[PDB]
């Protein structure tokens, strides 16, 4: 069965940086983690694949000039190890409250609003890969220009049973509804959970060369959903033939 070897870049350090507005990238080369800041405290979304990368996230937060003690809320895209594995370490070292859609401190439902000072975020449940998959949205202002931001879950089909799933019986219908929900979200800035899903490394280089809108592409979430759904369709067709 699945050997769960980790691609090398999932645990490879990369320099943290400001993306847009009050959103900062603090993850690894391959696995995203995001710091969203306010004068009343910060949110961290995802923690990388293990306790060691959770420590790396901590040090990226403080390398950007912020205080770890000011992290107040931890959130998640989906609760598998590659995105959630570092959250327990961050929880222990920050005393922050861990939000997880229904060890967690608060459950939440679809359209839940998270507010912390200037931070306003909205959870959009996007079940499929797991029943708890959560995509997050927010908005920022960058050089006086308003921008909408979406943190989609991974839209993965890795290890999913799509025909005769006895656990998640509605899995195919959930995926298809989640695809539709994500398409219906206007999104100037898509910030995905894996580097290759957003070309984040190359965008960071564009930014260092002076591109002020390197992360802005209002068509990208539609293109990501379309690509994830094509891969979903292919895997579904394979499992149906077998
Ligand atoms: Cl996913
Ligand atoms: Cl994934
Ligand atoms: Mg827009
Ligand atoms: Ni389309
Ligand atoms: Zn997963
Ligand atoms: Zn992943
Ligand atoms: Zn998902």
């Amino acid at each position: 069965s699945n050997a769960d070897d980790m691609p090398a870049n999932w645990t490879k350090p990369t320099k943290p940086y400001r993306v847009v507005g009050n959103i900062y990238y603090v993850g690894t080369e391959g696995i995203s983690s995001w710091l969203i800041t306010s004068s009343e405290g910060h949110v961290v979304l995802d923690g990388g694949p293990n306790a060691e990368t959770g420590k790396l996230v901590e040090h990226n937060i403080t390398a950007l000039g912020f205080q770890l003690a000011d992290v107040k809320i931890l959130i998640n895209t989906h609760a598998h190890y590659d995105h959630a594995g570092g959250l327990a370490q961050l929880k222990a070292d920050t005393g922050a409250k861990l939000w997880i859609s229904r060890k967690s401190d608060r459950s939440f439902g679809d359209q839940t609003k998270l507010k912390l000072g200037e931070i306003a975020m909205v959870a959009h449940l996007t079940p499929g890969h797991t029943i708890g998959c959560t995509s997050w949205t927010t908005a920022v202002v960058e050089k006086g220009r308003p921008l909408t931001v979406t943190f989609p879950c991974s839209l993965s089909v890795a290890g999913n049973v799509l025909v005769g799933n006895k656990t998640h019986r509605t899995i195919v219908a959930d995926y298809r509804a989640s695809f539709a929900k994500l398409r219906a979200i206007p999104t100037d800035v898509m910030l995905p959970a894996h580097e290759e899903q957003g070309n984040l490394l190359a965008k960071r280089q564009k930014q260092l060369r002076g591109d002020p809108n390197a992360f802005v592409d209002p068509t990208e979430l539609a293109r990501f959903v379309d690509a994830s759904e094509a891969a979903f369709n292919k895997e579904l067709a394979r499992q149906q033939a077998a």
